[PDB]
RNA sequence: GCAACCAUUCAAAUAUGUAUGCUGGAGCAGCCCCCGAUUUGUGGGGUGAUUACAGC
RNA sequence: AUACAUAUUUGAAUGGUUGC
């Protein structure tokens, strides 16, 4: 239990962790401070007070020296216990206590209740097992620390306590992934695109893998366009809905509202910002994939100049330029005005149509849809409109089937003279949401079917009181320009008779990928119904956007194709590299390719008879797991050797060093000699090595 | 042929926090209808607005 | 009830280990 109780061969789990800390300190000497500050870069709120931050900044040499001392202590049979003492004074102790209390707070505040206590890092001026685990965490990948904690925890009886304690102790540990300089998001996007493409389009699923539920084209397109074009940045959303262009938070969601995004293009003399729809986005992706991205972005950048030129000469400009201008501009210059009579007719027809459809659909409509309709009726009949609180309260009643409380609400509005007795009364004969909804539809349609009076024009929103100056509207418009639908199409494919889908198909066939979707083509067309009927248009468009997404995936894989000197065979359901076959999805969030020598030796030494393609699962079970098992035995053996004693020597040192550092830099013959010397000195183990 | 343990992915259920209204402007954008059409069209209409909008 | 985030439980698919 206490750290003092780990003597001789029992030290092994700590030997492995601390040697890895040194392995990693030799790759990067800055890891203590890097790890301590990792999370605080993402926090407005200080993780540390000012003096703590100061101590952290000075601590590299101290922490690196302590790392070496403990590695020495844990790698020897007998070492002086002095290194296990941290005084109250100790810089490292203060740092550790602050970092730990911070981690606990971070854990607890995300839980619904406080269930457990956390282990102390210190007892008097002596580090505990938990303290030693915490110290090493700063230097090692999550998998190393989990392996250590798994060996030394007294807490595994209670799964919940074990995992929460582990969460705190492992707060500051490195990501498993060697390649990740926190820009390996292309790996995750690759997997996400493949996962989405493998889901069957909803409409095809219902007719004939999981079902696709969400269209993620825009999300993928934004990640791809930002990766390809450093001049471009899309609006991110936060709720205080605020749109900003900060790339400080990677997790932060893109602003996507009704298939619109906000783009900022930084060219020439400074950034220009536009709203861009799905239509323009998908053409931009298509153009980017074919190497015309820079040119497309140049044309979008210049778009505002054209608008500004047209704005001065609306009356005289070519009618073709009217497309770039909102109604209010054209109407100001006497273009496309409609008689109030015509505006009334269109408005009333629409609102009538909306309410006839609601009336027909009551039984099929959601409680939210029905509640909104009922509230829209009450609100429009109120002297003073609902405040947010009043609205919320009544909505909660309707959604919760609390018709009694809703009717008590109407009574209160009546007693307050906000609604008249008629409005209260029309609901008195109803007991259900559906009945109330029908009554409301009837009252509204009665109002809309009247011979056109002054009250009607106001009711349907044609009655303006407040006058905004045209010149204010123009100014607003100029800072809120949206790209005309079909803009990029007209700039690049003016005289093209090929639709979007055919342009995508032509690029796919001739572009050099030689890929297509891995879903059966039947999932993109219902053979039994006409080309243009039902879901067939939407599925055909989906085939084109999926093909774009496949090409985006092919671009992303390209980045990790650039990294290292290993070939890729990429299938729908596997990646093969020189061979190891990663299954499930792509890898199943795996790595291992970063140490090619080690993977080579793992395969050579633990799987000598296997040739050609080997499953990752097999490499793990027969290789990495087998290595880990052997490593425990060799470290335990080496420590027991030291205890007892306190070409053969060469081999012993090399094999020892290999197992201490988690590599295979020795030959089979050399393990023979190591094994011989262990046998000669009393310490046997069931080596299970070398392999048949 | 079956069970247990570990790892990975998907679906479903439960709890907690936050949001949901009004007025004016905005329909270049998004969406829908009609008209064509191996399908998403710088073809015609709409859309009491869904809002990088201003206030209460 | 809808949207978003966090946490917990169950089932299904895949591989390995153990027992008969």
């Amino acid at each position: 239990l206490s750290i003092d109780e780990y003597q001789g061969a029992r030290k092994w789990c700590f030997t492995i962790a601390f040697n890895k800390a040194l392995v990693n300190r030799d790759k990067n000497d800055g890891l203590f401070v890097e790890s301590l500050l990792r999370h605080e870069k993402y926090s407005k709120h200080d993780w540390y007070d000012e003096d703590t931050r100061a101590l952290i900044k000075c601590s590299t040499q101290a922490a690196n020296a302590k790392a070496e001392a403990l590695a020495n202590y844990f790698s020897a049979y007998r070492h002086s216990p002095g290194c296990l003492t941290f005084t109250a004074e100790d810089e490292l102790r203060t740092i550790m206590e602050r970092a730990y209390e911070r981690a606990i707070f971070e854990c607890r505040r995300r839980e619904t209740e406080v269930i457990i206590e956390f282990p102390s890092l210190f007892e008097g001026d002596r580090i505990t097992t938990a303290g030693v685990v915490f110290f090493v965490s700063f230097f090692v990948e999550r998998r190393v620390l989990d392996r250590l904690y798994g060996a030394v925890s007294g807490l595994k009886k209670n799964e919940g306590q074990y995992k929460l304690t582990r969460k705190a102790l492992s707060m500051y540990c490195l990501k498993d992934s060697r390649f990740t300089k926190a820009w390996d998001k292309r790996v995750l996007l690759f997997r996400d695109i493949l996962a989405q493409l493998g889901r069957i389009p909803a409409e095809a699923y219902e007719y004939y893998n999981p079902k696709r539920h969400k269209d993620k084209f825009i999300e993928f397109a934004l990640h791809y366009l930002e990766a390809q074009h450093s001049e471009i940045c899309f609006g991110r959303r936060h709720i205080v809905v605020v749109v900003d262009f900060s790339k400080k938070d990677e997790d932060q969601s893109y602003y996507i509202s009704k298939n619109n995004v906000i783009v900022r293009i930084d060219k020439n003399a400074g950034p220009r910002s536009y709203r861009m729809g799905l239509n323009e986005l998908k053409y931009l992706v298509l153009l980017s994939l074919q190497g015309k991205g820079d040119d497309a972005i140049a044309k979008l950048y210049r778009y505002r100049q054209h608008v500004e030129n047209i704005l001065d000469v609306v009356k005289v400009t070519d009618k073709d330029n009217h497309v770039f201008l909102p109604r209010f501009v054209l109407e100001q210059h006497g273009i496309g005005r409609k008689a109030f009579k015509q505006r009334i007719d269109g408005r009333v027809k629409h609102v009538r149509g909306v309410w006839e459809k609601k009336k027909a659909a009551t039984n099929e409509m959601t409680l939210h849809e029905k509640a909104r309709d009922i509230l829209q009726y009450v609100n429009e009949n109120c002297t003073r409109s609902f405040n947010p609180g009043e609205y919320n309260r009544l909505l909660v009643c309707l959604v919760g089937k609390d018709v009694e409380n809703f009717q008590a609400g109407l009574k209160r509005l009546q007693l307050a003279e906000r609604i008249d007795g008629r409005v209260y009364s029309i609901f008195a004969q109803t007991s259900t949401i559906n009945e109330m909804h029908q009554v409301v539809c009837d009252q509204i349609l009665n109002r809309l079917c009247r011979i056109g009076d002054q009250k009607l024009y106001d009711y349907v929103g044609l009655g303006k009181k407040d006058e905004i100056d045209y010149k204010q509207k123009v100014a607003w418009f100029k800072e809120h320009i949206s790209i005309r639908r079909g803009f990029l199409r007209k700039k690049f494919w003016y005289d093209s008779k090929k639709g979007f889908a055919k342009l995508v198909e032509e690029h796919l066939e001739s572009g050099g990928g030689q890929r297509d979707v891995g879903l059966d083509k039947k999932y993109y067309h219902i053979d039994a119904i006409g080309r243009f009927e039902g879901a067939n248009p939407a599925l055909y468009e989906t085939l084109a956007r999926d093909r774009l997404c496949l090409m985006m995936a092919q671009y992303f894989l390209g980045s990790v194709r650039k990294e290292l000197g290993n070939k890729i065979v990429w299938s729908n359901d596997s990646i093969e590299l020189p061979s190891i076959v990663f299954s499930v999805s792509d890898y199943g969030k795996l790595y291992v390719l970063d140490d090619a020598e080690f993977l080579g030796r793992i395969c050579e030494y633990f799987m000598p008879h296997e040739k050609g393609k080997i499953r990752y699962h097999t490499v793990y079970e027969k290789g990495f797991r087998a290595y880990n098992d052997l490593q425990k035995k060799c470290v335990e053996a080496v420590l027991a050797f030291e205890e007892k004693v306190v070409a053969e020597k060469t081999a012993v040192n090399k094999v020892a060093r290999a197992f201490f550092a988690h590599h295979l830099k020795f030959v089979i013959d050399e393990f023979g000699l190591f094994s011989d010397v262990m046998k000669k000195y009393g310490i046997e183990k069931e080596w299970k090595f070398p392999v048949k």
